[PDB]
């Protein structure tokens, strides 16, 4: 079967068709900030503008009508309102024009089910991007959040401190850059707080030691990712320790960081246990992963009435019983 997957939770719009094997077509256009941050109503016009275009590029790079599609799906949260908004209405206009089933989507849940098409079981997954960071795991017929951000995402951190340090926007791999040529680890706070993630004062820190002047930007750099990366790491393996699951996957924006991935093989590789990371495309945020966990959801039965698919900004990982695993 086919499914027509729409992402657009922040500024990445995207769409997606998969088959249970396959991935069809992806296609991208993110909102280009020069000047970084979050914009909720920006987003929301790219949104509609770039709508109809993606769509005939996805179509054209799948090679089938919308006819073909047996299920529509969309990213329902959770996200930014206006953007959400935009792509909930654009996905039951189609709906009602083909008539289609149409299927609300979490956007985290995603993430680490794409890597199931890839021959993944049963894993932690480490999802960290710029406005989410969270470890999560099969446990009682759902999701659960082991550890996740109590402020800032990981990415947004790395951004903000990119931003501050003359990078621009993305700062992700600009600050990885420079953290390759750091020779010096310059203490900065630790990133742990119980269960959870706290960066804003591992942020604070690295932002106050630059604009002190005693330090190499280089040194700060690769101080701020061993102590951000090691506090995803053992988090992880907390989970991984508690689940015993055998498979760690790493998703998200964030999992193009090739340093990152280095201490996640070390530490499963010291375990005995699978570490995969799906192709980039599909560890940003794409359409493609909503329309498999789209197609898994309705080949298990699932299909929204109308007040099922209004838009949850705060959509909790919980909310979903995983029916189909
Ligand atoms: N190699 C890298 N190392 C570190 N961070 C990276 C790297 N590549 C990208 N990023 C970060 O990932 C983020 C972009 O991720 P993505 O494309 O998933 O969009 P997003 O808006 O973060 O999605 P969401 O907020 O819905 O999770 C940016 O913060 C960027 O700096
Ligand atoms: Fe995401």
């Amino acid at each position: 079967m086919l499914a027509l997957g729409i992402e657009g939770t922040a500024h990445t719009l995207g769409i997606g068709i998969v088959s249970e094997d396959k991935v069809l077509a992806n296609v991208f256009d993110t909102l280009t900030t020069e000047k970084g941050g979050i914009h909720p109503k920006e987003a929301a016009e790219h949104h509609a503008r770039l709508m109809k275009p993606l769509l005939r590029k996805a179509l054209s790079e799948a090679g089938v009508s919308l006819d073909d599609i047996d299920v529509i799906a969309f990213s329902q949260g959770p996200g930014l309102g206006p953007a959400l908004r935009v792509v909930a209405t654009a996905a039951r206009a189609l709906a009602v024009k083909y008539r289609k089933p149409i299927v609300g989507v979490n956007h985290c849940i995603a993430h680490v089910e794409i890597t199931k098409m890839f021959g993944v079981k049963d894993p932690v997954g480490l999802y960290v991007s710029g406005g989410n960071t969270q470890v999560l795991a099969l446990e009682g017929g759902r999701y659960r959040v082991f550890g996740e951000t109590l402020d800032i995402g990981i990415g947004n951190a790395i951004d903000v401190f990119a931003r501050e340090l003359g990078l621009g926007f993305p700062g992700g791999p600009k600050v990885e850059k420079l953290a390759e040529k750091g020779e010096k680890y310059i203490e900065l706070p630790y990133a742990v707080k119980g269960m959870d993630l706290s960066f804003s004062g591992l942020l604070t820190e690295a932002i106050r030691k630059y604009r002190s002047g005693k330090y190499r930007v280089e040194d700060l750099a690769y101080s701020f990712q061993e102590t951000a990366f090691a506090a995803l790491v053992e988090v992880t393996e907390r989970a991984v320790a508690h689940t015993e699951k055998d498979e760690v996957v790493l998703v998200g924006g964030v999992a193009a960081n090739n340093r990152l991935r280095e201490m996640l093989r070390i530490m499963t590789e010291d375990r005995g246990i699978k570490f995969f990371v799906p192709p980039y495309d599909l560890c940003r945020d794409n359409g493609a992963m909503i329309a498999y966990t789209g197609l898994r959801m309705y080949k298990a039965g699932i299909s929204f009435r109308l007040e099922e698919t209004i838009v949850k900004q705060k959509f909790r990982t919980d909310e979903v019983e995983i029916v189909w695993h």
